[PDB]
């Protein structure tokens, strides 16, 4: 009943990878090798922040902010341009709002279950995710 479910999930499977990074037009590549090597979707939660991970092979860096913090754009490592990001705890949930000029980089989460869904999307594709905690 509150946003600490703490584990870990592999993402049983993913239905988009690369288009998202494409979506974005990162390099239209990196789907030869980022393909899979780990991929191990991971969140932590720690009161009034959030820092959901991947332990990737190739990558450690993902969800890290604080709730309410509004990221304010300034992004790089993916895309490098600039978007609002607001994040904010649904009560139960990870709600942020890309707020873009181009895109709609809109990604959020919401446990839709025994695993955790996230459903992004980033101006035309639609990323969806699917899991299996732990």
């Amino acid at each position: 009943m509150t946003k600490d479910q703490n584990g870990t999930w592999e993402m049983e499977s993913n239905e988009n990878f690369e288009g998202y990074m494409k979506a974005l037009d990162i390099d239209f590549a990196t789907r030869k090798i980022a393909v899979r090597l780990t991929q191990t979707k991971i969140i932590v939660q720690d009161g009034d922040n959030f820092k959901t991970k991947t332990n990737s092979t190739f990558r450690n860096y993902d969800l890290d902010f604080t709730v309410g913090v509004e990221f304010d754009e300034h992004t790089k490592g993916l895309d490098g341009r600039n978007v609002k990001t607001l994040v904010t705890w649904e009560g139960n949930t990870l709600v942020c709002v890309q707020k873009g000029e181009k895109e709609n980089r809109g990604w959020k989460q919401w446990v839709e279950g025994d695993k955790l869904y996230l459903e992004l999307t980033c101006g035309d594709q639609v990323c969806r995710q699917v899991f299996k905690k732990k």
